[PDB]
């Protein structure tokens, strides 16, 4: 669970095109938010390209914690995969941390859902840091087992050390070090990595 | 004229793929010779790949320094675009730099020939520092106007200060701040640009 330079420098002595594909997901976040600071605070683990890859290869299901993660997935390239897309909520109007945490107060059975993801998954959660903590704890356990974890929820102060918790797994993924998360982030990470696919 | 981390962290928030086209270019330097380091020594110029691709959409002329470094060259991609490929001299034989600077000592005329480079050109110096030094020196009075030199040579004991010379000019430019240099690195550097463009 590395950054951008150490990444690059393993990367470059590959015969496949990570570092390209790396840099893309860098620049492709850059241009959704327009923060350069993403190349110290992304952090991706050994193998999340090559998990990514294989499995969106391979159509995997698609998991997502809130609707406008789902929304702004690149919908027709990831039909063309044979991959769906599922929500862990249906609410509509989500767009802060806040309503984000409120919301998976009320809703008894979304962690039956999380429960229930298909083995080798994308799981993209953009916006809840509760819901991170819960997916690692099930990864701990081995109750679940996603191909890959996309984790940039909001940090917020005395949040549920979610965002570290993850760097702590023996499950790929990648990650945004610090309170920087929200908006489209999680799925214009994942949006990268299918359109370097097709 | 600036490394590898600094480059990417002005090219990320920009509309084109320039930071995608520098990490490419760094892999199949990497996989040409097998050194990381060239993220560190490889040092391109601000307006470096713009004027590139400007240059050879245009079908610029392109020069070498000698003819291992042409016939490294992607010939039918750059044949598809009109750019004709030249070299200074047609010595058969060099692989180092003192078989360079040896056949640019016996040659009475090469510096007639880089003279006469048109405006627009792709100078590509893989061998020979005094080489570089001169066309340096013709840059600076004015005398000629490539779009971009790609100055790779390799550094020698009390070697023509000319890598570090390239770094001064006006000229958009690619080079290799150190003694690391030679092989095919320049003919891969540019391969590296025409490749991404067609």
């Amino acid at each position: 669970p590395e950054a951008f330079q150490e990444s690059l420098k393993h990367l470059l002595p590959d015969l496949s095109d990570y570092s390209e594909i790396t840099i893309h997901l860098l620049h492709q976040l850059v241009l959704a938010c327009g923060d350069v600071s993403l190349v110290n605070a992304v952090r991706l683990s050994q193998g999340a390209i090559a998990s990514a890859r294989d499995a969106l290869k391979a159509g995997c299901p698609v998991v997502t914690d809130v609707p406008v993660v789902a929304a702004a997935l690149d919908q027709t390239r990831l039909a063309h995969l044979g991959c769906t897309v599922k929500t862990l909520i249906d609410d509509p109007h989500i767009t802060t941390a806040r309503e984000a945490e409120q919301a998976f107060w009320h809703h008894d059975h979304w962690q039956q859902r999380l429960q229930q993801i298909p083995q080798g998954s994308v799981l993209a959660i953009g916006y809840a840091p509760s819901v991170l903590l819960t997916a690692c704890k099930l990864i701990e356990q081995q109750h679940i087992q996603p191909a890959l974890v996309i984790g940039m929820p909001i940090g917020f102060s005395h949040a549920p050390a979610a965002k570290r918790r993850l760097m702590t797994s023996p499950i790929p993924h990648i990650t945004i070090q610090g309170s920087l998360g929200g908006g489209l982030l999680a799925a214009v990470a994942l949006n990268a990595l299918v359109e370097t696919l097709i």
